DNA sequence: GGTATAACAGGTATA
DNA sequence: TATACCTGTTATACC
């Protein structure tokens, strides 16, 4: 360790991995792989090899770099999705328990009437394309299996970029995969005119959209998301 | 892929699905791994992992255990998180604007299911928030009261879970505050909620969100 | 004597 | 072709 201190019941491992991070914050590497290799660091601080690959895993859990086959560790910042990933440990308890399924289903209408408040208000003449063209994409009826599934949420997707926040797309897609994670035997059966009605409604929320008037358009919403 | 998280999320399940209570209840790692197939150091990394997420507690050579109080890693992801600020200089901004986000969605609430017995709470909580006198302290709690008792309106416990990280978040995030600018702040914010309760009883949610856009933009 | 923690080499998929 | 991930083995201090 460069120090001469064991430290072999107090864990020297932590020590070890703070000195890494104490490094790092020095601001005396890059962005990249610029840190050595396992065997160069093992041989230059003369602890084991084990040791070093414990404290790299210990620090990507914490969020500070990451590896994948062959390569060195690539030092990079903890963004929103490395807070997603650390989280949703309790997010089993809650569909465990009767309750909650109506509180994300709350959560989810709340966040989505904010952000189309946002978009109708902020409305610019260059986001009415991609509204535009999302509509028209997902207007023809070639594929009424899971195609539409999957247009209809790259429809909400692109809506929910209009603001343009890192965080925002981050909770959308973590909303929406613990959402489609808690839908048991999901059937064909009504699902024809189910797409039928949200494509009405969509029109319907773009017209309100163009019109100026977030009343009809958190009308149909909820109408939306009563009928499911 | 990584065979260590398969056996971390099979431990998890296990442990969420409530088969082992309190104590050294789990059987011996060997035939454990012995059973799954599975490497010495993938079962030491799948334990040093859960020792820091704070949910079992090695010292020695002893067995592992559950933890119920769940305190412990909302400090260590507050601390974990709240680093990101001299990346992007205006995009902490962004994360109160997401807290826009979610109280112009309580505001417009008030007027859809409340009658009278959550109107009497938020008086006589109001009550107390104006004949608060401390700048810093007494002014700042009545604050904190009054937006969990408005959170509290729908009945929802993610909503007040939600709401405390976020004002945790705010604390650790801004590091100076203010006094004399602080105490004309929650002046506007005090005045501004009469007019908000006045909505309220009115059952307007137009003027109430516009009175929570313009205390936002005041600052 | 059981416990975790320590060290070493050897075979193999992959960029 | 060089890389790291996974699997093989034994030695040692403490309760």
């Amino acid at each position: 360790n460069l120090r001469s201190r064991p430290l072999a019941r107090k864990k020297l491992s932590e020590m070890v991995e703070e000195e890494l991070e104490q490094m790092i914050r020095r601001r005396e590497f890059g962005e990249g792989e610029q840190l050595p290799s396992e065997r160069e660091l093992m041989a230059f601080f003369n602890v084991g090899r084990p040791s070093v690959r414990e404290a790299l895993a210990a620090l990507k859990r914490k969020g500070l770099v990451q590896i994948n086959n062959g390569e060195r560790a690539r030092v990079s910042r903890p963004s929103a999705d490395t807070i997603i990933g650390e989280l949703s440990g309790m997010a089993k308890d809650f569909l465990s328990h009767p309750g909650g399924i109506a509180h994300f289903e709350q959560l989810r209408l709340f966040f989505e009437s904010s952000l189309v408040r946002y978009a109708a208000e902020h409305a610019t003449d260059e986001q009415i394309d991609l509204l535009a063209k999302a509509l028209e994409i997902n207007s023809q009826s070639l594929d009424n299996n899971a195609a539409f599934i999957r247009s209809d949420v790259d429809f909400h997707r692109v809506l929910a970029e209009i603001p343009g926040n890192p965080i925002f797309m981050a909770i959308h897609v973590a909303l929406l995969d613990w959402l489609i994670a808690a839908r048991p035997t999901v059937t064909d059966q009504a699902l024809h005119e189910h797409n039928n009605v949200s494509y009405q409604q969509h029109i319907a929320i773009v017209d309100a959209i163009r019109r100026h008037d977030p009343d009809e358009a958190d009308r149909a919403l909820q109408s939306h998301l009563n009928s499911v």
